[PDB]
């Protein structure tokens, strides 16, 4: 997260890291047996670390589980990250508590000029690179899908949206790929893609999490 701030440890309880050894994708609890993430951070042997905050030491409040399945969308192209989510079940179910909790899924779609909270532990540098120990935040507007498809001509599918600041200088980055973008209490979107980090008119770019909700709930209930 790029012109972001510390979130505050925990205040973000369906935030999750996944470690392959090392924190490399954020994620979100949709309960206590299942995560959402990005297509592009499958990879096996993935352990899902819930109740974090400094993803360096061991607080008091984690939970490390390992994963028993990885189910990237059918539709996913690697290509052009259309249909960029994948689901994560845990080999546990996780205990919940205020520190770990899980965030529902959208019933509808967010409107452009809804504000959103944007989380993870990817790099905070706009030019140059810089990794936090900390979770951290970033409010920030969706943005209409006009500015969007502007900024990234021929590349924005309906599956698809933009969110931050055109100005630059407030975006997700490089390690936050696959975290949340809660508006209004629900999950709308995954940190996907975008033009490097935080710069002038290139506004992060996420999966549009209201298309994927009957594909979700139906998934996690045959699996
Ligand atoms: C597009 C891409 C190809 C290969 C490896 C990483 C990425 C990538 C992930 C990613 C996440 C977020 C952003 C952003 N500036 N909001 C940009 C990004 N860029
Ligand atoms: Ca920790």
């Amino acid at each position: 997260i790029v012109g972001g701030y510390t979130c505050g440890a925990n205040t973000v309880p369906y935030q999750v890291s996944l470690n392959s050894g090392y924190h490399f994708c954020g994620g979100s609890l949709i309960n206590s047996q299942w995560v959402v993430s990005a297509a592009h951070c499958y990879k096996s042997g993935i352990q899902v670390r819930l109740g974090e905050d400094n993803i360096n030491v061991v607080e008091g409040n984690e939970q490390f589980i390992s994963a028993s399945k990885s189910i990237v969308h059918p539709s996913y192209n690697s290509n052009t990250l259309n249909n960029d989510i994948m689901l994560i079940k845990l080999k546990s179910a996780a205990s919940l508590n205020s520190r770990v909790a899980s965030i529902s899924l959208p019933t509808s779609c967010a409107s452009a000029g809804t504000q959103c909270l944007i989380s993870g532990w990817g790099n905070t540098k706009s030019s140059g690179t810089s990794y936090p120990d900390v979770l951290k935040c970033l409010k920030a507007p969706i943005l209409s899908d006009s500015s969007c498809k502007s900024a990234y001509p021929g590349q924005i599918t309906s599956n698809m949206f933009c969110a931050g600041y055109l100005e630059g200088g407030k975006d997700s980055c490089q390690g936050d790929s696959g975290g949340p973008v809660v508006c209004s209490g629900k999950l709308q979107g995954i940190v996907s893609w975008g033009s490097g980090c935080a710069q002038k008119n290139k506004p992060g770019v996420y999966t549009k999490v209201c298309n994927y909700v009957s594909w979700i709930k139906q998934t996690i209930a045959s699996n």
